[PDB]
């Protein structure tokens, strides 16, 4: 595949979901070669997982003094279209959570594409590895396209239930919202988290019920979003990514552990 950026500045504004705070992106046009970069207050932080400072709710990003929390989403529309060099201005301390989903990024920026004059250098899978932690698990083997497996073992009615993205299925998880559980929330609001929650941008769930009126996307909405996230942090690796994945139980911590002992490895 070629390498690509964005035809024009697009942009993007709205609540952070943990902040609470209202934030604004541009996402500008880069050359080959420059990458996926954020900037805010004068400094770039590249979109690579030396970079990673927090992961427990959200994969956040810092260098020099700045940080931008929840990368995840715009990280994994970028990776599903393959958009390789530009340049994310954050305006604000987070990226705007939108609806919970990547469908607002997806949609405009694949409407935006422009090819460039390189070959993509992928990020490939070389052999297998398992990273684990307390119950939960990550395996990764070599694949010639992206094939992502999430396998959650929920305590409430979701139960045990998977959900594979093989590439040309996009549409399939661009869709799918975070979420939460009612239990959740006590903590999440404590650690200063979850200021911007809403039921407008995240799935609430309860041992036997959806609180959103609106109910599921999907039976299986939450898996299809627990292998969108894994596609954003998968990016870190700082090329799109060749490689077979499978997650049993996995969260944005686990992930980061992955990237980084696939990228430690090659
Ligand atoms: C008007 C009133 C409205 C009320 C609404 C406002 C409430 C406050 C706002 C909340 C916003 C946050 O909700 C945003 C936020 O944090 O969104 C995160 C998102 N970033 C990503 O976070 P992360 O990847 O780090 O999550 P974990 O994997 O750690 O799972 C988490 C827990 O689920 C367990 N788990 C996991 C897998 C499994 O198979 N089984 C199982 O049990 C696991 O053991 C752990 O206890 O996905 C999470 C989902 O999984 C989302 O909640
Ligand atoms: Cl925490
Ligand atoms: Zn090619
Ligand atoms: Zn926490
Ligand atoms: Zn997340
Ligand atoms: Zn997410």
């Amino acid at each position: 595949g070629l390498e690509k950026t964005v035809k024009e500045k697009l942009s993007f504004e709205g609540v952070g979901i943990h902040t609470g705070e209202y934030s604004k992106l541009i996402i500008h046009p880069e050359k080959e070669g420059t990458g996926i970069r954020f900037f805010k207050n004068g400094v770039y932080i590249p979109a690579r997982h030396e970079f990673v400072v927090h992961t427990n709710h959200s994969t956040d990003l810092g260098f020099k003094g700045q940080r931008i929390k929840t990368v995840e989403h715009i990280l994994s529309v970028l990776h599903l279209l393959e958009i390789t060099n530009v340049t994310i201005e954050v305006i604000g301390n987070e990226i705007p959570i939108l609806d919970g989903s990547g469908w607002e990024f997806y949609e405009a920026i694949r409407k935006n594409i422009l090819n460039q004059n390189r070959e993509i250098d992928y990020f490939v899978v070389e052999e297998p590895i398992i990273v684990e932690d307390e119950g939960r698990l990550i395996k990764a083997e070599p694949s010639d396209t992206l094939e992502v497996t999430y396998e959650g073992e929920f305590k409430n009615f979701l139960g045990r239930q998977k959900f594979t993205f093989v590439e040309g299925n996009e549409e399939e998880i661009v869709l799918a919202r975070t979420f939460c559980f009612d239990w959740e929330i006590e903590h999440i609001k404590k650690v200063g988290l979850g200021k911007g929650g809403s039921l407008k941008n995240t799935l609430v769930l309860g041992k036997d019920k959806v609180y959103n009126p609106e109910g599921l996307r999907y039976e299986n909405e939450p898996v299809r979003h627990k292998v969108f996230d894994l596609i954003g942090d998968l990016y870190l690796l700082g090329s799109p990514v060749k490689g077979k994945f499978y997650s049993f139980r996995g969260g944005h911590s686990l992930n980061v552990k992955l990237v980084k002992e696939l990228a430690k490895k090659q």
